[PDB]
């Protein structure tokens, strides 16, 4: 299911089957994603003409890898910073291969926790079109108390169409989207 | 075992369990390595003053990830190129966290399978010090018949000291190092 809610309150199932994977294009290293996600990511980049401008920074990440990422951030940035920007192991969308971190292509010395993705024409254009290919901005600037994560302009979650367009037009989080669908079921 | 021989003729056993991992520094994305490898990698980069110049491109992959890499290259680049530069699933040193792919910063091109790591002052400086921190150049230029892999200037393998120093000084591959040790126990 592409609409699955993964977060602090909704951790992935211990018993969940691992996702299907393929290697994704438009990165400078090996990044893996669910096939449909890779496919729509590629379509999105080609349609916007951003092959030269943006790069895929991070994709599928095992639970153990997520734990190591968190532990690194703790040692380097401290607990409070880490809780802000890194999902707890088992609570990360990266573990199911539906999330991408995106960055700029010639941004040297970029940060792995918080890839630079603002104040550039490539980022703006990407934000104009991503919803048309199944992606939403997962952690918007004024939704911290709902998502539990600070503003992350580099992090995108695949939900597929028309969900991405519906969510983006209401400036919703995936959390609010799920509550809306639950409410509308009772009819 | 930091000397473990992994290639087409010596695949990983499926019972072997996974290496311990840490997130490695000096990269723009998340890369994981065995703790001692990351520690030595970090020491190496600092001592050579190559922080601004080089970067860690790839490290640990699962067999599943290795398979997806193999399959992609097969599809995109064809069997010939893929056989040359990509180890078969079960036959890649990346699966045990002892291998790093290293690339140059300030680049406007690098193939996905083959990170640019030649024609550079930083590459040269790196090639002079890496053995003093546990690393060997895994797939040298005229050893393709022995390693079963074409020349890969970017791929380094951690074996630890003094093994890396001994191997590099003889211009051996890990394959040849193993023969050397076996021949030596054979003359006892
Ligand atoms: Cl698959
Ligand atoms: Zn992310
Ligand atoms: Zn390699």
């Amino acid at each position: 299911n592409t609409l699955q809610l993964i977060n602090k309150n909704h951790p992935l199932k211990k018993n969940q089957e691992p996702p299907h994977l393929v290697l994704a294009p438009f990165s400078d290293h090996d990044v893996y994603l669910q096939p449909e996600v890779a496919k729509q990511w590629e379509r999105l980049v080609r349609a916007t003409g951003l092959e030269k401008d943006i790069r895929l920074v991070s994709g599928y990440r095992t639970e153990k890898e997520q734990r190591r990422l968190w532990e690194y951030s703790l040692k380097e940035n401290g607990l409070a910073y880490t809780k802000q920007f890194v999902a707890l192991p088992g609570c990360s969308e990266h573990q199911i291969g539906l999330a991408i971190d995106v960055g700029l292509k010639k941004q040297e010395d970029d940060d792995l926790i918080c890839p630079h993705f603002r104040d550039s024409a490539a980022a703006d254009l990407f934000m104009q079109q991503m919803m048309n290919y199944g992606f939403i901005l997962r952690y918007p600037e004024d939704k911290q108390e709902i998502t539990g994560i600070s503003y992350e302009p580099w992090h995108f979650r695949y939900v597929g169409l028309p969900h991405s367009q519906v969510i983006t037009a209401q400036k919703w989080t995936l959390e609010e989207y799920h509550d809306y669908l639950a409410q509308t079921v009772r009819q």
